[PDB]
């Protein structure tokens, strides 16, 4: 964990975080953070290895308003796993359909709530045969991810905002 | 963890929170929470089994402004262990002495920061022969406490502010 705070630049920080997650079985991650009282998702500090095309489409299509993982993070500090049942509206189902196309079917999002009011999300996406297997994979490393999201929050907020 | 969300009142919640911690090896705990922008450290939402005489003395002496765990919580999301070196000022050394006499020698504080901008702390105090062994035992249950502090913050801020 230490290496995240004693890293020095965003490039290096992002690599380390990507490697920690990868080491926990996750090939794709996203770390997004907004400062206090903000809503400018355009100017949101973003880190990880989501497909670049998905990221740009996401941002263009205003999907942050449709993404149930985002609304959830505004309302809780607890993780949300990407289950069909979180995608409820037609919009959300079509978002689900596209997101699954970019290779984001299975995963979870840890809400991020910082000391200085920072708001964010750390998502981990995993590859598996089915949901039952994906969930086993995630559940096995869940207490580590839980520590990791707070470590990432503290060090990344310092990067993004100091 | 669910037993915490499935409880109805502060009475029931506090009993569950205290029993979990005890089952985990911690004889004393303190769960304190404030709403957003609050500085009312004395008139806060408090739960746990610290000695009653300690709490009364603490608040009356405005110890939340001296107690290093509280100032750390304002700035971070990461745990502060109750190490000798965190008490640096003379006022903190006199605090440390008085807390040691309440039996609060070995422990850690988890900073709490909620979705609706809640501010607080969840403390766990352990009885051990020495700081070597205490840190050892706290090390070994830290991933569980890490998950637990967020489950307690999410359900806690509910009962307190709704
Ligand atoms: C409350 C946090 C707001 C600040 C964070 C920056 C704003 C938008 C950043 C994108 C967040 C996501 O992209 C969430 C995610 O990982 N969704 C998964 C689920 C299925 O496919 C996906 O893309
Ligand atoms: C950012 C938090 C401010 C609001 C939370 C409630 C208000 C203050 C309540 C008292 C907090 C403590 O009591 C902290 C603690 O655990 N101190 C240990 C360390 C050695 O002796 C102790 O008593």
């Amino acid at each position: 964990f230490l290496e995240l705070e004693r890293s020095s630049g965003k490039l290096e920080w992002s690599a380390i975080l990507q490697k920690m997650a990868s080491d926990l079985g996750f090939s794709k991650i996203l770390f997004g953070l907004l400062p206090k009282d903000s809503q400018d998702y355009e100017n949101a500090f973003i880190v990880g290895n989501y497909p670049a095309a998905w990221r740009e489409h996401y941002d263009r299509a205003g999907y942050a308003r449709v993404d149930p993982t985002v609304s959830h993070c505004t309302q809780s500090v607890l993780p949300i796993f990407w289950e069909p049942s979180i995608y409820q509206t037609r919009k959300q189902h079509e978002f689900f359909e596209e997101a699954s196309a970019a290779g984001l079917v299975y995963g979870l999002t840890m809400p991020l709530h910082g000391a200085r009011g920072e708001l964010g999300a750390l998502s981990f996406s995993v590859e598996a045969e089915n949901r039952a297997e994906a969930n086993r994979f995630m559940e096995s490393v869940l207490p580590t991810l839980w520590m990791l999201k707070d470590y990432a929050l503290q060090s990344g907020a310092g990067l993004a905002f100091e």
